């Protein structure tokens, strides 16, 4: 019923594992941590995302921590989905297309995979057995080796595949908890079988710093550890083969948080000679770096490339040879990138390049992954610096992976600003073309951003900055629609940054609530700034967006309304319970006050549904199944009530809705094709009827218009 299309920023999360088909030139596959899998369409030069049918119940399938194509059948895909391990999460599922992912299969499985988790960018766990494409094997994180001998619709466990293989195959990561990481890939070696029959011979990585090499003779029966080993790191890729010399990197952890070491070696088992080949050595003091991956070239197996993970010393590397390994030359350091794609990557840095793979129809033809996504190469044999330069493109159209935590589409200005996860956030001042990043100081999550209801042209935002040791100030000002910004004077003496900041009607007044610090109050953007009286320190406060005395607030802890009728001064208890919030990445009440008219608030939660608070009173309009988030924007008709869009479920059906009658009646906007997951920050437009933007966890923001 509606057209969606995604706010053009560009990739923008870490991209996980790319996979070409052997047996169509232009087939290519990316795999990704909270935002599904995508297939590039040669012949719409874009990638084509492919699990946006999940629903609501289905957000933890959002993360593919393994995939695979059966190097005989360019029809079949196969996505090993799950994105974490922890209780409130389900359990895994392998999806299995035989139309290239256009539809999807779903065999549930008895454990959890780690899509984003530790270890999430090691493969590939999921393989396809290149003589019987019947035949898959899947590893786990915490529970083994799994197979599948009808492609992928019935999985049983390994039984000869010892538990304990995967002994101190877990590690802590960046925040301190420890993750079953367990597998890392599953080789089949196809110089050993013969068309038909399964595979001889099977290599299994664990990310474990005790044995990590595994191999079966016998097509699983039985298992040993690969005679000479390294032990002491983590493999995360084995790649080669074909001439019998397999290639694995290493890291001292599994990646991507805090790797410090690693090594690259090259084994060749029937001289039963381990060699390591490392481009680059590890510094003699000083952290190291690790090994995020190599490739081999599949049409010539001399042909490899290695890519340093986390390292500082200055900025990563990727690394070719042309000779086995024994001698290498630097790829990025003499390269040109082409940003004109997303002209904010112009300031980033390529990182996190834990995955490569090589065009088997095009040798000048590589992509490497990155915390914030895809390049491609164009000319990886053919250059010549300086007069020939390598050349790098962002081949990354239709792919889409922010997380955005709040969304604001102002009375004025652009019509949608963003903050979002690891990328601070946008003006977007064309939502089809990719932007610069918000000019002036830069954070790391954008997390809260609002505007004056009556002089639009003053914005705030709010968020963190990553590695913070130099007191920079996580609120920012801007009094030109988000052109250019400066930060707030100070933070208040409480809390921890981010939270959540609102702005008065005439711009006067900002209330910001750091996290864990409670409301404070400032008349001079930070200048000083005041304790708002008469709230718990766990109130959210939105402001009004016509009367600037006033200001409403929500404690997401107990439900409760209060109002402030003294420019945020002070706030009385309503004596009204709203209902706590939905968990969703940033839990937040579902308060809107009436672009239009001062007094009147729509507000939203799972508890009480759809409210109207106005004049002292609250009317519950509507009670879905679950009302999880809530917009507002122009009214379809002039005169009659501001529309209002819902995230939830209604009549046990999930989705997104539009109201037209005042949010009595809701009619669903989108489609099962088309769900994301749970989409949460509905916004509307106050100038646009008709339009909505939301969030998803994964796959960055939409925007939907009738027909
Ligand atoms: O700015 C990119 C890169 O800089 C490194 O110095 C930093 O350690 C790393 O986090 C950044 O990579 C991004 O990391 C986030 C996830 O960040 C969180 O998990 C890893 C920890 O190292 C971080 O401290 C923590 O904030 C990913 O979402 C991005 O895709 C990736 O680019
Ligand atoms: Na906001």
């Amino acid at each position: 019923p509606y057209q969606w299309r995604s706010v053009a920023i560009g990739g923008g999360g870490f991209v996980t594992g790319v996979l070409f088909h052997p047996a169509e030139r232009g087939l290519a596959y990316a795999r990704t941590d909270v935002g599904g899998a995508y297939r590039w369409d040669a012949q719409a030069q874009q990638w084509t995302a492919l699990t946006d049918w999940l629903g609501a119940d289905d957000w933890n399938l959002m993360g593919i921590d393994a995939f695979a194509v059966d190097p005989a059948d360019a029809d079949a895909l196969y996505l090993a989905a799950g994105t974490y391990m922890h209780e409130r999460a389900g359990n895994a599922a392998v999806l299995r297309s035989f139309n290239r992912g256009r539809t999807f299969e779903r065999a549930d499985l008895p454990f959890k995979l780690g899509g984003n988790q530790l270890g999430r960018a090691n493969g590939e766990r999921l393989a396809v057995d290149p003589h019987d494409g019947r035949v898959l094997l899947l590893g786990s994180r915490d529970a083994g080796l799994w197979r599948s001998d009808d492609r992928g619709a019935h999985w049983a466990k390994v039984a000869s595949f010892p538990d304990a293989a995967l002994a101190g195959a877990t590690a802590r990561n960046h925040v301190g908890r420890e993750q079953a990481v367990g597998i890392a890939f599953v080789v089949f070696d196809a110089a050993s079988g013969n068309t038909g029959t399964p595979t001889p011979r099977i290599y299994v990585g664990v990310s474990t710093e005790q044995t990590s090499l595994y191999v079966s003779e016998d097509a699983g029966r039985s298992w040993a550890p690969v005679a000479g080993q390294p032990r002491g790191l983590r493999p995360s890729h084995m790649a080669g083969g074909s001439d019998g010399h397999w290639y694995l990197s290493y890291g001292d952890q599994p990646g991507p948080d805090l790797m410090a070491g690693g090594a690259l070696w090259k084994f060749t088992p029937a001289q039963g000679r381990w060699r390591e080949i490392s481009p680059i050595p590890q510094p003699a003091s000083g952290d190291g770096f690790g090994w995020g991956a190599v490739a081999v070239d599949p049409q010539q197996p001399q042909v490899l490339l290695a890519s340093t993970f986390r390292r500082r010393t200055p900025r990563d590397e990727l690394y070719r040879s042309v000779d086995g390994g024994k001698h290498w030359a630097p790829l990025l350091a003499d390269a040109v990138f082409d940003h004109s794609a997303a002209p904010w990557t112009a300031h980033a840095t390529p990182h996190w390049m834990g995955a490569l793979a090589i065009d088997p129809f095009d040798g000048n033809h590589a992509l490497f992954v990155t915390g914030y996504g895809i390049w491609a190469s164009r000319n990886l044999q053919d250059f010549a610096a300086p007069q020939r330069p390598l050349q790098w493109w962002f081949q990354d159209r239709g792919l889409e992976e922010t997380v955005p935590l709040d969304l604001l589409s102002p009375m004025a200005g652009a019509h949608l600003l963003s903050a979002l996860g690891d990328i601070d956030g946008f003006r977007h001042d064309e939502l089809d073309r990719a932007q610069l990043q918000y000019a002036g100081p830069r954070l790391t999550n954008g997390e809260s951003i609002d505007a004056a209801g009556q002089a639009p042209q003053w914005v705030v935002r709010s968020g963190t900055v990553r590695d913070r040791r130099n007191n920079e100030i996580r609120a920012l000002y801007s009094r030109d629609g988000g052109k250019q910004w400066t930060a707030f004077a100070s933070e208040p003496p409480a809390g921890q940054g981010a939270g959540s900041i609102a702005i008065g009607a005439d711009a006067a007044q900002v209330v910001w609530a750091p996290e864990r610090g409670g409301n404070w109050r400032t008349s001079d953007f930070g200048a000083q700034w005041q304790r708002v009286d008469g709230l718990p320190d766990t109130a959210v406060v939105m402001a009004d967006r016509v009367d600037a005395r006033r200001w409403y607030a929500v404690d997401v802890a107990s439900g409760q309304l209060y109002e402030s009728t003294d420019a945020a001064r002070s706030f009385r208890a309503t004596g009204v319970q709203v209902g706590s919030p939905a968990r969703d990445e940033r839990t937040r009440p579902q308060l809107r006050p009436d672009p239009w008219r001062a007094g009147v608030v729509y507000l939203a939660s799972p508890g009480k549904g759809v409210m109207r608070w106005q004049d002292g009173t609250l009317q519950v309009l509507s009670q879905p199944d679950e009302a999880r988030s809530l917009g507002i924007g122009k009214a379809l008709r002039a005169g009659a009530p501001p529309a209002l869009y819902l995230a939830g479920r209604v009549q046990g059906v999930d989705g997104v809705f539009r109201s037209d009658d005042g949010g009595v009646q809701w009619q669903r906007i989108n489609d099962d094709a088309h769900r994301f997951g749970r989409p949460y920050s509905v916004t509307g437009d106050p100038r646009i009827a008709g339009r909505v933007y939301f969030a998803t966890g994964g796959r960055g923001i939409f925007y939907g218009d009738p027909r």
